[PDB]
């Protein structure tokens, strides 16, 4: 498809995709001797993403920034394992995201879920402590002056999670939207909602993102880069699909169904796409959590 770029390697003049398209790390060329990373992946991909990075970046001390959308295990798992190899990097993340890395119980869940994705006999590299990460907290509305032609605005986009932010490059009409629009369905071309904290926040975030100047490139947390009408219509379409799922849930509950029937249907219909980075029971349980949130706020 011409509207979805979904291969490793160069995506635009300044932008490459590192690692696997299902849990990518994006590499921005900020200048002749300066780079940034966006999204923080899963821990087991450390040596893959490192190898890909080194194909493009001859001197990794030139990696100066690492932008992080949110605290989920699949968006920050690389940080302890590659930051020791990136001596000049500054991790840019929201206050709430930073705080999650200070919580011993929060760190435990991240580590447990990431270790469930290790291949047999696979060993992770030396790690620095989660609470020692070279982090600079960023605020809602903050302009990140990353390079002479790279200026990205932080936008709060809670609802998927209570810490989630997105990053908007208005020069390129390019939005790194993490999981705030949901999961893009590669077979059908629609958004699957991912509402795991707050439905009203999720929708309100999409309402605000729809007011941005028209997008040319929309880059979620999974599946690659979307362009053309998929980018221009993304926030609006994500909103619509979330309402569709709420109406579906209310229809079935009205027929006396338990949340478990639709949970299993959504796991059946939707769990295949993420099976290689979401450990066994986590997709089904995530679907149930989402439907619980939807049911309580509707
Ligand atoms: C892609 C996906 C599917 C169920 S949860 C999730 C996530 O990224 O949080
Ligand atoms: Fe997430
Ligand atoms: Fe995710």
């Amino acid at each position: 498809h011409m509207l979805r770029l979904s291969a490793p390697g160069q995506l635009d003049d300044d932008l490459c995709l590192l690692g696997d398209v299902q849990v990518p790390v994006f590499l921005l060329r900020l200048g002749e001797a300066s780079w940034a990373l966006v999204e923080g992946g899963i821990s087991r991909d450390a040596e893959l993403v490192w190898a890909d990075l080194c194909r493009w970046v001859a001197d990794p001390s030139q990696v100066h920034y690492w932008l992080i959308t949110h605290k989920h295990y699949d968006h920050c798992g690389l940080l302890p394992y590659l930051c020791p190899r990136l001596p000049n990097v500054q991790v840019l993340a929201s206050e709430r995201t930073c705080q999650a890395w200070k919580s011993e119980s929060a760190v435990r869940v991240v580590e447990r879920l990431n270790r469930q994705l290790l291949r047999a006999e696979q060993r992770l590299p030396e790690a620095c402590a989660w609470d020692a990460l070279p982090v600079r907290a960023v605020a809602d509305g903050e302009w990140l002056e990353l390079g002479p032609r790279h200026r990205l605005q932080v936008i709060e986009a809670h609802g998927h999670s209570d810490d989630h932010v997105v990053f908007y490059d208005v020069r390129r009409r390019r939005l790194f939207c993490g999981d705030a629009l949901g999961e893009f369905d590669e077979a059908e071309g629609v958004w699957r909602p991912l509402v795991f904290d707050d439905m009203e926040a999720y929708l309100e975030s999409l309402e605000r993102l729809q007011r941005l100047p028209t997008l040319l490139q929309l880059i979620p947390g999974h599946g690659g880069l979307l362009r053309g009408r998929l980018a221009a219509d993304g926030a609006e379409s994500a909103y619509t699909e979330c309402l569709r799922l709420c109406r579906r849930l209310l229809w079935r509950q009205s027929m006396g169904e338990s949340l478990d029937e639709l949970s299993e249907e959504l796991h059946r219909a939707w769990g295949g796409q993420s099976v290689d980075f979401l450990p066994g029971e986590l997709h089904l349980g995530s679907m149930r959590r989402m439907l619980e949130i939807l049911s309580r706020q509707a």
